């Protein structure tokens, strides 16, 4: 009994001009764009109520993709920052019949290697949580704290340190209020969990796979080019 | 005026039996083993006084490599843990004429992408430092601290968090005493910097390139397979 959920993929900030240095979400990953493979991670899930991609209105790459003509993929307008784009995605879900108590998953457009196991694991562990949570991976590299002169002040106990991944799973109404209030407050919002944390909540960490990586350099594609199929 | 230095490559812990799942230092990286490309990062440096690789006495892969028959590559016996193997490397340097005040660089055998720029940068910034230091990279992923129930207690300020890389550069005599004393003390030694930290010193962080990665999975090879030449 996995819970029903909506999905928001923030994918705005793309200029109106096509560039040789393409946005990472439109790079080729074994014959398909990154973002097309990212949507593949959700679109077939039986509990998906609907998916919204947040895009710049003048995105020049999106209208060429198959998913741009799919009724299973809704569209929302990008914001001034990622939080505002996520916010617009929430508003789009509200037009599509979403309820304040419905679960929403926000996921990076450049994380195309999300396995069904991780997705279902996140869904089952948080289904009856009062706030929600996020996929995350234990820190494996040795972590040093820097003093003001650039010298090691301490080696951080990485046994309690987790790298924050996506999807991040929260209730629609609460995430809507956290994001909206944190924006007007001037909070430096990174991910959705950072907004819930500012609003006073403690998101649950759900352990995922480390190879659910975000494509931040074209070099990161090379790690994934043998991961499909 | 870059300082003269010795190099220690800890590369022991290899069983006597060849295995299909080879040690990472013996995997192929564009036609050469990882460790052969790692040695390439130091062997031609004009200020290198000598290089010691720490190896299991019964290492079945090493005698097949070109560098196993190179007079420019010295050999030391592996220890019970990495620290002990590094320690044995220091003892080998002392037999080769090394002085207590000589700089020593310890580097991971599975970091074959160390560029000459990083190496020279480390050498010039620490040449007149009282203790030494290490290459390191700023943390770029969002970092969450976990409470005892697996919920986020805080988002760590990653502006002060650095991932510890190699080489790590310290004086021979001091590193010898730190490692020896920390072993008998029972300290959980990770890298050489962790031993200097326990001995009371604050290593200087020197910023390096992020793609000086350690090969921990065969997937990590894919990121580097286009990096040579
Ligand atoms: C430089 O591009 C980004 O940072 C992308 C980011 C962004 C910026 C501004 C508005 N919306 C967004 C959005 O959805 N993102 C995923
Ligand atoms: C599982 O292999 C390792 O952890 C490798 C490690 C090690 C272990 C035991 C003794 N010496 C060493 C050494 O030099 N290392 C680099």
């Amino acid at each position: 009994d996995l819970p029903a959920f909506w999905t928001v993929i923030p994918a705005a900030g793309v200029g109106s001009r096509m560039r040789a240095d393409r946005p990472k979400q439109y790079l080729d990953l074994a014959g398909r764009t990154v973002i097309e493979r990212t949507l593949d991670c959700f679109l077939e899930h039986p509990m998906l109520r609907g998916l919204v991609v947040c895009l710049a209105e003048d995105d020049p790459y999106w209208p060429g993709l198959d998913c741009a003509a799919s009724r299973h993929v809704q569209r929302a307008a990008g914001g001034a920052e990622r939080a505002g784009s996520v916010l617009n995605g929430l508003l789009r879900l509200l037009e599509l019949g979403a309820q304040a108590d419905d679960w929403v998953l926000v996921h990076d457009a450049a994380r195309p290697n999300l396995t069904r196991g991780d997705l279902d694991r996140l869904l089952e562990e948080l289904a009856e949580d009062p706030v929600g949570g996020l996929l995350a991976v234990p820190a494996r590299d040795t972590l040093k704290r820097s003093d003001r002169d650039g010298r090691v002040s301490e080696t951080i106990d990485r046994s309690v340190v987790w790298l924050a991944y996506t999807p991040q799973m929260f209730r629609l109404g609460a995430l809507h209020r956290a994001l909206a209030d944190a924006l007007v407050a001037g909070v430096a919002i990174t991910d959705e969990a950072s907004a819930m944390e500012w609003a006073g909540y403690a998101p649950k960490l759900v352990e995922g796979r480390a190879d659910n990586l975000k494509i931040t350099t074209p070099e990161d594609l090379l790690r994934l080019q043998r991961s499909f199929p």
